[PDB]
């Protein structure tokens, strides 16, 4: 490294291998990630640098575009752990609700700031949420889908995960909307609180057929414009939707109601972060510090 001295290998995140790393002169510690894959187009390259301008306290600060030796590195500011991990260090006994709402809370200002700067991230997961010891949470790799277009994987041969991916990305819409993330986020919050994922799809169908099994097959009532839809098929099975008290069980009403607006089929019945912000369930929130284990 011309700056940097490998710390250790963080893993290998859908777009390229992830070290901790420190950069030899400021001595800062950092998360660098090593894009994918010959050639590096500079349209990709304004656009993520772009993002550099996008601060705000829920996001993880891209603090560099480096685009040297025709290669393309990411650097970001680090942060000790992700919500995966987190999730199952406290599979045991559950993440506590104050800390689970304090975590959704941030989570929505962080979409919100986005949002508001026409900045989507498309690709949220347990995994790209990253949290420290003063209780805060933050959003990684936002607007990198749309700078890197097409997502297919990350360097070898990986699994994607689309527990999170929103129904009119598996049916197809070709236009994402910041719905597609108020979603994601939504499946997140079922699953800190349940301890389960909502939605283990191990296919795209499958993904799609599981939401189907719990929310009901959509059809033109609740999402107008649904069987129009690309991927749509007239065969798709006819599922009944299921209560929320037998979905996110012992979530209070406040929880259930909001949960049920972030989840709504129709992209644009779905909540947005700003109102999300303002729903009764956070009338009471906190920042409590979390039990981390480091
Ligand atoms: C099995 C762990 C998966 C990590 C994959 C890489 N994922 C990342 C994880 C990060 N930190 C959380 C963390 C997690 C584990 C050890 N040490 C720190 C950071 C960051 N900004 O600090 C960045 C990326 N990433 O994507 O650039």
């Amino acid at each position: 490294m011309e700056n940097f001295q490998k710390v250790e290998k963080i893993g290998e995140g859908t777009y390229g291998v992830v070290y901790k790393a420190r950069n030899k002169l400021t001595g800062e510690v950092v998360a660098l990630k090593k894009i994918r894959t010959e050639g590096v187009p500079s349209t990709a390259i304004r656009e993520i640098s772009l993002l550099k301008e996008l601060n705000h306290p829920n996001i993880v600060k891209l603090l560099d575009v480096i685009h040297t030796e025709n290669k393309l590195y990411l650097v970001f500011e680090f942060l000790h752990q992700d919500l995966k991990k987190f999730m199952d260090a406290s599979a045991l006994t559950g993440i506590p609700l104050p800390l689970i709402k304090s975590y959704l809370f941030q989570l929505l200002q962080g979409l919100a700031f986005c949002h508001s700067h026409r900045v989507l991230h498309r690709d949220l997961k347990p995994q790209n949420l990253l949290i420290n010891t003063e209780g805060a949470i933050k959003l990684a790799d936002f607007g990198l889908a749309r700078a890197f277009g097409v997502p297919v994987r990350t360097y070898t041969h990986e699994v994607v995960t689309l527990w999170y991916r929103a129904p009119e990305i598996l049916l197809g819409c070709k236009y994402y909307s910041t719905a597609v993330d108020i979603w994601s986020l939504g499946c997140i919050f079922a699953e800190m609180v349940t301890r389960r994922a909502l939605f283990p799809g191990d296919s795209e169908i499958d993904q799609l057929f599981r939401i189907f099994r719990t929310l009901g097959t959509p059809d033109e009532v609740v999402w107008p414009g649904v069987t129009s839809m690309p991927d749509y098929k007239p065969s798709f099975p006819k599922w009944a939707r299921q209560d929320f008290s037998k979905v996110v069980p012992p979530l209070d009403e406040d929880g259930r109601s909001l949960l049920s607006q972030m989840l709504h089929y129709d992209p644009n019945k779905r909540i947005s972060a700003k109102a999300a912000l303002a729903h009764p369930f956070f009338q009471d929130v906190t920042k409590p510090v979390p039990h981390l284990r480091l």
